[PDB]
């Protein structure tokens, strides 16, 4: 019926690169790898899934992974890696002294005055989830992962609204 695939988001070079790496881990040449190789082939390709991510991927699966499933796994993890990096860069934009912290006051301010402005209810929940009144934003990012300032603001608001949606259920 349909032709769409996550691999549509991959370049031809990536497909070839992922194919070479995958096959490098296929021992008996049956076109599949075992679940215990998944983490290592992903790392060999520059992706570092956490133990939880790996467990989630494996649960989606005779204990083997076929190539199209692997391409899908790669494409989805690459998307998450890119988003996570973008969220970190967006926070870094608002870290004026670059020390890895943002004041609760400053975070609340940029979230409500720039971009797709957070409501008082959204932002107050944000501050609650984020304080020692300093926000270690690296920790906040890891927690969410389970002008220049304008674009950065929207990155954070969309990331946070995504987190809120998941939490509402």
């Amino acid at each position: 019926h349909h032709h769409h695939h996550m691999a549509d988001q991959l370049t031809e070079e990536q497909i070839a690169e992922f194919k070479e790496a995958f096959s490098l881990f296929d021992k008996d040449g049956d076109g599949t790898i075992t679940t215990k190789e998944l983490g290592t082939v992903m790392r060999s390709l520059g992706q570092n899934p956490t133990e939880a991510e790996l467990q989630d991927m494996i649960n989606e699966v005779n204990g083997t992974i076929d190539f199209p499933e692997f391409l899908t796994m790669m494409a989805r993890k690459m998307k998450d890696t890119d988003s996570e990096e973008e969220i970190r860069e967006a926070f870094r934009v608002f870290d004026k002294d670059g020390n890895g912290y943002i004041s609760a006051a400053e975070l609340r301010h940029v979230m409500t005055n720039l971009g797709e402005k957070l409501t008082d209810e959204e932002v107050d929940e944000m501050i609650r989830e984020a304080i020692d009144g300093q926000v270690n934003y690296e920790e906040f990012v890891q927690m969410m992962t389970a002008g220049g300032e304008e674009v950065s603001a929207v990155v954070l608001q969309r990331a946070y609204r995504g987190h809120l949606a998941r939490r509402g259920f």
